[PDB]
């Protein structure tokens, strides 16, 4: 890029000069929904100290009903736009959850549909806000060349959301890391990660705890993955990625924050 | 490939390897009230080898301005360790030393590298190498003023490798190591990482440790040395992938984490 990325979040500026990091802020009800939300905007906060440069909230695991999403989602965009100077993404396919939280504060969608629920096309060229195209395939499957598929999907996603309105400089893409590929699939992509850079268009990398981090460590939990993922993340930021999902949010920015520093030398 | 003969242990340096860090002083620990630091040092080296180190670097002598430690009292801390190690784990066994009484004593006692922040300089240091015809890192340690930090280091350590050689020290058994962190400031640290492929060109395998160091706690604002793991672990894989093929640290599981990432994305054509 001749120029940086510069995205505008509904007047939250994320600017892609070098690797930025988004705290991923679950909002899905488990095992132990009005307490879902208090924890939730404590832990978006307590990432936004840890040095994140935006939030990812989503309601939905990656079917509930619309109104039910925006029941987990709205409350922590709202509590959060007023008590972070963050700029926020809203994990959803659906689109009315992304007019209805664009309204609430949100400024950036995060789509693992890629704007292929019907609608989502022409609800994110009428909000303009940045929008992440990820892939998945359907809604994990043989590739002959995984990587040359993940592109070719990428290209029509980037192409169809341009032609229905929505500009260029507003898009990001996503190789969907542990969607529908297997661990060496991953590898592939991860390691193949400058070819997806040449699309002209911001990549963003989420191997945040993934099984696929899991087999390649030996690590079972997702809390035990936390040093493979810092590693990952720093690879993908070497390869290109300007915008890493985590959950690790002070351990990524540590181990990129040393990576920069060695950059730097001429 | 490197192939490391340690007293019969082999060390492979295929890809990058990992020192653990067995410090054995008294301060190292907080269980002292009912262990030994001998039994403390000895379940540490136990733990990193189960967190798959593939060395151990055994040291007694871990302070601010530290007090120099005694030779008897230096061997009173390491040899039982070694001992005790060599019995109970399959791994190569170093012990971080610059005293020649302590080289002879910890290979006799099951040692198989030596590990000399002092670089053999100090005297019959280079006769008790030669003689115990085990492998030897070569440190640099002059903090002061470099005209040019790389410069210097790259020849302070092509004139200890030349020293080594002239005493009889096979050239197979030597690896070198710009001492990060010993009479360095941040800057200087961060040059001689960022240019460590040039040290990687004097035919030898290179040792780099940045571990919990003061520089990682400045370049990332963490004040404890517990804190700086993350980034520690990121300068040890920017250290292998500049070259490094044996890495010094305190956090074994999460760096052997990060390697392995890394071999599998770099093992793709
Ligand atoms: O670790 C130590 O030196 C230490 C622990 C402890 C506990 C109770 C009394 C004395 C003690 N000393
Ligand atoms: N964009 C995006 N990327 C990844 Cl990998 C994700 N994993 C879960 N949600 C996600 N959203
Ligand atoms: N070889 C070696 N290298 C480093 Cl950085 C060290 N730091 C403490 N002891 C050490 N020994």
């Amino acid at each position: 890029f001749d120029t940086s990325p510069r995205l505008d979040c509904a007047g939250r500026i994320l600017t892609l000069d070098r690797p930025r990091v988004m705290g991923i802020v679950n909002v899905t009800p488990d095992s132990f929904t009005h307490t879902t939300v208090e924890a939730a905007v404590a832990h978006g906060l307590r990432l936004a100290e840890e040095g994140a440069d935006l939030l990812d909230i989503g309601g939905e695991s990656t079917a509930v009903p619309v109104e039910e999403e925006l029941r987990r989602v709205i409350p922590v965009i709202e509590r959060l736009v007023a008590q972070t100077a963050l700029p926020l993404s809203v994990d959803t396919f659906k689109p009315e959850v992304m007019r209805a939280a664009v309204a609430a504060g949100a400024g950036m969608i995060n789509d693992v549909q890629a704007l292929r629920q019907p609608g989502a096309l022409d609800a994110v060229a009428d909000l303009r806000v940045p929008v992440v195209l990820m892939h998945m395939p359907g809604d994990a499957p043989h590739y002959d060349d995984v990587v040359a598929e993940v592109h070719r999907f990428l290209v029509e996603r980037i192409f169809a959301a341009e032609m229905a309105g929505i500009d260029k400089r507003r898009l990001l893409i996503d190789p969907g890391f542990g969607f529908g590929k297997s661990t060496a699939d991953n590898v592939q992509l991860l390691a193949h990660l400058p070819r997806l850079c040449e699309l002209g268009v911001p990549v963003l990398a989420g191997l945040s705890r993934k099984r696929s981090i899991g087999e390649l460590t030996g690590r079972e939990l997702p809390e035990q993955r936390v040093a493979g993922s810092v590693a990952a993340h720093l690879l993908a930021a070497q390869r290109g990625a300007l915008l890493l999902r985590v959950h690790d949010v002070a351990a990524t920015v540590d181990a990129l924050t040393v990576w920069q520093a060695v950059q730097a030398v001429p």
